[PDB]
Formats: C-alpha cells, structure tokens, sequence
C-alpha cells in the first residue's frame, strides 16, 4: 500500500468515548505526509469541554504515516495493510489511576485515511490528574518499540508515556497495543524497530470550542 502514501493525503479522526460513564465525543481532521512523516491536525471536543486531558488523548488519536526509510521499506506493515486497513486495539494505564481501552480501524475511505475509534475509561479518581485536569498542555518525545506477531498476522508494541504533571511531578501512562489487518490479502511482518516522535501542541486562536491543533512527526529507525 505504500503507493497510497506518495503524496499529501487527507486525514478524517473521529472518536467516540466514555470515562466513567460520561459520554464525548471529539472530530479532527487535516492531512498527513508520510514522505516527510509529518501529521497536522485540528481536533474538536464536538459535545463539550472535553472531560480528559487532550494530551491523554494524543496517542489514541495513524502510524501508517511514519516515514520508513528506503531501506526498510519491507518492514512497513501499517502501509502494507492498507487500503483496507488495520484494527488497533491499546491498553493505556495510568499509573495510580484508571485505564483507557481502545479500539480502532484505520483505513481509506475514498482519498481520505480514516481513524474510527472506540474508547472506555474505567476507575479513574475523581481527584486525580485526569478527570481534574492537572496535566501541563505539553507531550515530551519518545520511541516506540515494533514487533511482530505472526500468529495474528499483525504487529505489537509496548511503550511509556510520561505526562507533566502541573505539579512538577510525572504521570506515566502505560501503552500495550496490538494491530491485526481488516483485510485477508499479504502484509509485511516487520523485523524489530522502533518509531521516534516528536509532538507541538498548540491552539487555534479563532477557535472558541475546546480543542487541540497538532503537529507531529514520526520515523522508523533501529535496523
């Protein structure tokens, strides 16, 4: 699927969730280049102030966007699957709070690549960094380490993120995620490497609803 990639391409992101039963809902879009693995983005809290942290929200809201150099084209499985796309499915827990489950597809549809997400949060504290919005509007750089699973004809990762706390203390939230194909065609089972990102969160100044502008880059390395 890599031929799909060549150009600028434009990005849909569309997630609906629940954290301890309050329901929300946020819409992003803007495009993606994976030429220079570049993402930029606009999020929109649709139903609301946006009851999470947006930098918890970062990772859940495209990896087939990375720039794989030349050289390791054949370990590109999320472009391979494409364009009928992906499942990505993560557990990301806070340490000493609740847990996020997460459930996405990630495909084409029309000229547009399309990231549908499922999310729950479960036995978050009512006083903590989460649901009371103590987290600094920052995300720090990070790697995030590839393997694969044969066995599901897909790929693994498990990776830290660590959250300013306004405090000045940190907040680290795990990452175990699993990706399997939606379609039956082949896909590339990728030797071990990581992805190195890195983030700038900003704000829209003509934008009264809650949301996040995004800027991201992300490119394959370690073989």
């Amino acid at each position: 699927g890599e031929e799909l990639f060549t150009g600028v391409v434009p990005i849909l992101v569309e997630l609906d969730g629940d954290v301890n039963g309050h329901k929300f809902s946020v819409r992003g879009e803007g495009e993606g280049d994976a030429t220079n693995g570049k993402l930029t983005l606009k999020f929109i809290c649709t139903t609301g102030k946006l009851p999470v942290p947006w930098p918890t929200l970062v990772t859940t809201l495209v990896l087939c966007f990375a720039r794989y150099p030349d050289h390791m084209k054949q370990h590109d499985f999320f472009k391979s699957a494409m364009p009928e796309g992906y499942v990505q499915e993560r557990t990301i827990s806070f340490k000493d709070d609740g847990y996020y489950k997460t459930r996405a597809e990630v495909k084409f549809e029309g000229d547009t690549l399309v990231n549908r997400i499922e999310l729950k949060g479960i036995d978050f504290k009512e006083d903590g960094n989460i649901l009371g919005h103590k987290l600094e509007y920052n995300f720090n750089s990070g790697n995030a380490y590839i393997t694969a699973d044969k066995q599901k004809n897909g790929i693994k990762s498990n990776f830290k993120i660590r959250h300013n706390v306004e405090d000045g203390s940190v907040q680290l939230a795990d990452h175990y995620q699993q990706n399997t194909p939606i379609g039956d065609g082949p896909v590339l089972l990728p030797d071990n490497h990581y992805l190195s990102t890195q983030n700038a969160l900003s704000k829209d100044p003509n934008e009264k609803r809650d949301h996040m502008v995004l800027l991201e880059f992300v490119t394959a390395a370690g073989i």
